[PDB]
């Protein structure tokens, strides 16, 4: 079906309901960290000491569009090591490369000992395993369910097993385990080791990827996109399915608004900021 | 609400249509480990010294019914490390306890090395480290969470917020995560690891668990239980939310017979066990 190879007829209304609704839910605005020349330098080099053994050249332009997710979904007022931050930064960066690469590409005994080199570097030696596990499990997941009958019936199945998928492939599993070091909070950081913080942010951010990144999926013939669970070449039924998810992110805010003061800051400037990072960024355009 | 403080009017009924789906749709019955009477001595004596310092004396017949879940919810077919099994028989039994409780006799300078000791009796060093991990986890969970205005507001939201914070609470993450090395299996490992595993089977066990341990958790003023969700007094209002409950129970089924051939029976082995282990348990029989 070609009406189902593109939500461009709906992206201005969407990109305005996504925005009022993050105003009326969440309300203060995500704030984008700004690096110095010497801190996005360093971040760079380490991105490009990471990718070169597997043959990639990226340039800096491309490497600042990824790394400025980190910039905006980060929560800067409640910032405390500036160290996890750029490995944040370096990691994010670089599972971009990984997420994008044909997995035909992929190595695991070159690319596992830089992952393992960027950890070591910029956290203490409890938080290094904790960062580096979590992102060997993404890059290895994302390499296993590449055209895998299980992802094939978890993306096509219900939202809720599809969400269940996306808690870990997102990435937002791996962004949380490597992020709590930045904060140093008690209570984050025990919600990033059990996934709970994962878990109640995956949806926010997965249906906002998915809507502006489907046309490019749908493109390339991946599946793991939410809103290929609907038809949207019926107007009325993306309409319907729409609203479900944006009730979907509203009651996941709200519930997130039970949590301490700092938790919430940091899953809310995550998913807001993730909106405002997907809005800008030539990667979802076209 | 007296007429919400027991699902007893409901017990046969949904007992026989637990096991209905259990037939129709994993077919495949669990079945019992038998430990040798060395093996179950070596277990309880781990778990007395592990409780020991909690001031805590158990019985044999009391960690006997907690280490029946493990004997019946792993894989017999596929079990390659009986000491990983015996690691998780003892992990199970000692957080039972924690479990049950009262949280101002929570050490966790007591208890944490004790957790230590046992995973490094019985795993190898990388296994030891994750099984823990995921131990530290569960217990931090449970005592931070007692009492906790996040807890009521997940537990009081939707099923959909509730089933988010079982898959730590109600232990089967860590179950997952001390449970790969029995099993040996690469996929099963990353499975575990990303706690997808334990997301799969989250609903099937947690909806069972909480329809026989309701009354005993409603008793004891215990908001984690998804019963809590509906109008268990009103039989038209339980039967629509016991039929969704079931609904989800087999979309999970389904879904999990997309994995692997081992995996997957682990996962139906795990989830069809904890009905068969509920259902004989005098623990959820008594309020
Ligand atoms: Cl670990
Ligand atoms: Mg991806
Ligand atoms: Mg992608
Ligand atoms: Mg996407
Ligand atoms: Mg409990
Ligand atoms: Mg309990
Ligand atoms: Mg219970
Ligand atoms: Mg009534």
């Amino acid at each position: 079906d070609i009406g189902r190879s593109s939500v461009r007829p709906y992206l201005e209304e969407c990109t305005r309901r996504f925005q009022e609704m993050f105003d009326r839910h969440v309300v203060t605005r995500p704030t984008k960290v700004e690096l110095t020349d010497a801190e996005l330098r360093e971040v760079i080099d380490d991105c490009n000491a990471a990718v070169a053994p597997l043959g990639k050249t990226v340039s800096d332009e491309r490497w600042i569009s990824y790394v400025g997710l980190v910039l905006w979904s980060q929560s800067p007022r409640h910032i405390k090591d500036m160290e996890a931050f750029k490995a944040v930064c370096v990691l994010n960066c670089v599972t971009f490369v990984w997420d994008d690469m044909d997995p035909a590409l992929h190595d695991f005994g070159l690319f596992l000992p830089q992952l393992r080199k960027i950890c070591e570097k910029y956290y203490g030696p409890e938080d290094a395993e904790v960062a580096y596990e979590a992102a060997r499990a993404f890059v290895t997941s994302d390499h296993m369910f590449r055209d895998s009958p299980i992802k094939a019936a978890l993306c096509t199945t219900s939202p809720e097993q599809y969400f269940r998928f996306r808690v870990t492939d997102i990435g937002v599993d791996f962004w949380m385990k490597m992020s709590y070091p930045i904060y140093r909070h008690p209570e984050f950081t025990e919600h990033a080791k059990t996934s709970l913080a994962a878990r109640m942010t995956t949806r926010g951010l997965t249906i906002v990827n998915d809507f502006y990144s489907y046309d490019r999926e749908v493109s390339l013939g991946q599946i793991t996109n939410c809103f290929r669970l609907c038809d949207v070449s019926d107007e009325t039924a993306f309409k319907e399915f729409f609203q479900a998810r944006l009730d979907d992110m509203i009651e996941d805010i709200e519930c997130i608004k039970a949590f301490d003061q700092l938790t919430q800051d940091v899953f809310l400037d995550l998913i807001y900021g993730n909106f405002v990072w997907t809005t800008s960024n030539k990667r979802y355009k076209t």
